[PDB]
């Protein structure tokens, strides 16, 4: 009913997570008006179809839905969090920044999915070039 539906309260976020048995649930937490969220939403919308077989994306405004603000601490910048089979999946980069390439976002989501489905609660995406 919208490429990237908005989850309007804690119950909806919980249901979005509990509702997927085989795909990573990608959730953007931030302020809808924030410049970082605009850039993040643009990328996510542009790759939503591409990752559909293994990931589903949702948007959450943290002013409206403050419930999970202890998970990133209302980090502030726009952040994306990942869940697979009801487990929060951690990523070590060696996701709260707008990336130019939408392919980079496809990469991280695919990396989280492929690692999480084999049992990992921690996945790594070496973004420490230099």
């Amino acid at each position: 009913s919208y490429m990237l539906p908005h989850l309007h309260n804690g119950w909806q976020v919980d249901q979005a997570i509990l509702s997927e048995e085989d795909r990573v649930v990608v959730i953007r937490f931030g302020h809808d008006w924030d410049p970082t969220c605009m850039k993040m939403d643009e990328v996510l919308y542009s790759i939503a179809e591409k990752v559909k077989n293994f990931a589903v994306i949702y948007l959450v405004d943290i002013t409206e839905v403050p419930d999970f603000n202890k998970m990133y601490e209302l980090y502030d910048p726009c952040t994306v969090m990942f869940f697979f089979r009801n487990k929060h999946i951690m990523i070590d980069l060696g996701i709260n920044w707008a990336m130019e390439d939408k392919q980079e976002m496809v990469d991280i989501i695919e990396t989280v999915y492929r690692g999480a489905r084999k049992g990992r609660g921690l996945v790594v995406s070496p973004k420490d070039y230099s």
